[PDB]
């Protein structure tokens, strides 16, 4: 099962990281 | 039973895959 | 019954390869 | 009654199969 | 009822290799 | 009655027929 | 009224003496 | 009133075995 | 009124053997 | 399971910064 | 879980940020 | 007793019902 | 008491139909 | 009363729509 | 027993549906 | 009583939509 | 008993739905 | 017993939605 | 039993509305 | 058994759910 | 067992969630 | 184990529930 | 472990309720 | 541990209570 | 007052009633 | 007022009510 | 006083009520 | 004061509606 | 008083609705 | 004010439909 | 303040209580 | 300040009503 | 600032309530 | 935004509604 | 931005509503 | 981005809507 | 991208809209 | 591909709207 | 594969639709 | 296959239509 | 097979439109 | 078979029509 | 029969008119 | 009002007279 | 705001003068 | 924003002179 | 946006000059 | 956008003045 | 897009200054 | 499809100069 | 299918092409 | 049918070559 | 068949080619 929270620690990373780059485009704007 | 497990894994690092390059796509934009 | 989980654990890799596929265009997109 | 679930995984792996030669000629697409 | 039973079996067997056969000349095109 | 349900297990068995018949000449095709 | 009975017996008997005959000549078709 | 219904059964007798001649004919053809 | 059901069911006997007529020379045919 | 506390960490980092930013702006506003 | 804790830290500098700098706008208002 | 008679024209018109599809049918061949 | 001669009239009518029909029947053959 | 003699009178014109049927026939024939 | 013969009426109008229903058939061929 | 034929006539019906639809069938061929 | 005749024309009316819907198919293609 | 018939009858109108929803997708595409 | 034939017509109908969503998804495109 | 397979049908039907959603999606798009 | 493909049916409608909620966000925008 | 899947779906409805409530936002903007 | 990952859960929704009232915020401006 | 990430989920639930109320203030005004 | 004229008027439309139903009952004589 | 005279139109209403349905009456005889 | 020629007129209307039904009978035979 | 010679009008149109009846009866004679 | 003529009444709806049930028997004869 | 002229048009109408009646009545004559 | 503005309304709405029960009263005359 | 509009909004509404019920007080007359 | 324009909108349609019941006390009179 | 924006049209409606009000009125007079 | 532009729409179909109200207004004239 | 352009509809068919109000405004004058 | 087709032709469609009102314009002058 | 080429189709149709309205504005002049 | 002719075939006539308008367009001139 | 050859009749058709209206262009000019 | 003659028939009929509308293009130059 | 033959019929009318056709091109030169 | 020979002067009947369609064009060259 | 309720007396008086008779008739019928 | 509290005495004013005008004339009638 | 305020103390008052002067004439009245 | 505003502004000034004009002259009146 | 919010504000000067001089001279009537 | 929103810009500016110069010409009336 | 949107543009762009033109002729006017 | 699209393009941009130099001659005008 | 779809592409490209010379003649006029 | 949709690209090929030179000629003129 370790497979399936390694997915969620993907998937939570990955939404970081579009959150980030909103943030720095806003920060942009 | 497992195999559903994986398979499940496979899914959730597809959707992963998505949202990242999505993320690295619209940090271009 | 076995033979149904099986089944199911085939259209799950299906639909796995499909978005992989997808995901990977969409990145050379 | 065994057979009919022997159709029924037979149906499932079909569909499977259509599912996959799809994924695979999107993927050549 | 066994021979309905049959009977169904068989139809769904039939469907089963309509659907595969659909499948491989789509593998085909 | 049990006439009438052998009377419905030779109409499902025919169908069958037909469906396979097709189902092979479409492979065929 | 189990003579009405026999009497539908009859009757799907012959349809799908007509549906088994026209099997076979598809097949042969 | 079981006069009617023996002369219903009578017409059911005669539609089948006209259904009968037809599909013996059929696959005469 | 049983009078009229006599002559109902006369009809219908007169014309299941009409049908059966047809039906005994369409097999001559 | 770390690996899903670090990405908590990530997000709450970037919550953090999206509201930073919003500050700023609002600020200069 | 000190990161948890680091990041709760930023997030509240940051509403406080808002906070002063709401403040300040009003008293300019 | 209206009823009755009512119920007699009924099955007069059904017959007739039958004799005026006989009709079409012959026609048609 | 109309109601019952209405009936009649009912009864009548539908036997004109039985003939009418059978008119129409001899003229298609 | 006018009632019964609308009936009487629907009686004798269903009479003559047997007879006019019947011409009919006659004339097919 | 008006209800009785009803339900035979509805027989009789069951079977002219059969008729027409295998005329149609006849000529659509 | 009248409920056994009101169900025969529904058994007739049903014969009678088989019926109809093969011939949609064959016309749409 | 009516119930159990009742099932029978359930069953002819379903087979009549497969029928149609296969003739659907066959107009669509 | 009748509800036996009944399951029956369900399987086979699950089929019939197959075999619709098939059609559906032929049409589509 | 017919619960068992039961869930065998649920699982029927699921297999149908997956490939009525996949007909929609083809629509869609 | 029953419940097994009420299970299996509960595993379609979400499948079914994904893949309406994802048309959904690209409809959307 | 069932209650472990009860969990999984679970788990795979969550995911549809995910996708529903996505779709949306992108028709949102 | 069914306990740990529930969990997993859990997570999964959180996740979605984050998703669902950015959307909300950015349709406010 | 289940609790540990219900205590996840109980942390997602969290951020959820942070986001979906900031949203609410932005809505009341 | 379980009892650390509770307390943590408490944390941010008390969060979301400040911005909920900030926003109620906010449309008051 | 008016309302003693109402049930005055809705006396004599009553009486109204009694002659309309007097004369139906003339008329089915 | 306007009431009151509201009231005595009725009453005439019901008064010519009452003479129409006489005129039914004497029709009918 | 309205009341009591309300109640007058409920009377009247039960009594045609009366007559009505009377005329339902004498039809009906 | 348009309430009132609305009412007045209504007045007359009842006294031409008695008119009207009247004329119905003596036609009738 | 006007209680007891409402009790009146309904004595009399009781028996229109007494005659209406024997035209209702008098008819299904 | 318009109203009100509209209130004498529909006086002159009723007088005007009075007149019609009265003429409709002296021709019956 | 605005639970004194809030105390008016409510004043002037008692107000026009009272009126439209006056309306109510002179309309009932 | 938003809820002192309101109350004044209250206090429109409400003079609304009195002319309201004016109005409908003239009507009445 | 939404609410204040909102509360100002309120203004405006109860100043029309006013205006509308304005018109229908001229309408009626 | 898009909430201001929204405000501003509920304004304009509600000039609107004034607007045709006022039309009403000069209809009316 | 969907939204946004739907709220200049908006903006322009209530225009519009002014503008059309006014129209009404001058014909009413 | 299907949905921008049909908001981009909107906005035109919303200017339409100005137009042909402005033109039914010229009719009227 | 059959949706985005459509929307063009949404797009063209309002065009004409607007053109064809600017001729209805342009006739009421 | 048939909904793309009716999408195409689409597009057609509402060039030769726009045309056809241009028609109608230069017959208009 | 008769929906894709049938899409050829509304191609074809929307063509004809732009060239009939622009003839009326030049016959307009 | 009647239906490939009716959507080829179809193309023709569209083709004529196509021809003619270049027939009414040249006419017109 | 009527049916694909039919079809043939119309093919032909199509042709012959093609055909004239070619005369009528000749004929207007 | 009378339907076969009405069908030859149809399509030498056909070729008529094209000969037609081409006799009045050629004359049209 | 009477419908076959009919079926056959219909042929007769176009081979004329195919005949005279040649003289016709004969005529005019 | 005494007087209305000697009347309604005499009124079922009469009918229970009337009733008597027709019920000494069929008494000698 | 004393601004539109003024307005509304005055408003309230004015309804208050109508109606000391109108309890005048009332005196006077 | 007091603009807007401003504004709606002038349409008060304004409709306040309006219901001044009414009342003024409807005293002269 | 406080252009906006000000365009509101200005329109509700020249409602209340056109409503104080009115005003005006029908004091004139 | 803020272009459109430019416009938009023109519009509405634009519309203000037309209002503005419809006052004036309206005055001047 | 932004092309699109700048013709937008421009449409509404050249309509509002076609409603600007219409404006001064009634001023100029 | 980049190109149809830049199209769109131009065509919005010429409309928008037809526009203006006729606004600067208009304001010549 | 992008040349149909790019036929499209162009089919618009001659369109553009044809109202642009209207739109010139209009303002040579 | 790729064949087609490069006709039609033909035929377009061909009509926007007429429509642009068109337009360059129209120039020149 | 395929034959049949080669024969129509090469009839839309050869009207693509008479425009194109009917374009040229234009061009020519």
């Amino acid at each position: 099962q370790a497979e399936i929270l390694e997915a969620d620690a993907r998937i939570l990373r990955a939404y970081a990281e579009i959150l980030k780059a909103h943030a720095e485009i806003l920060k942009a704007q």
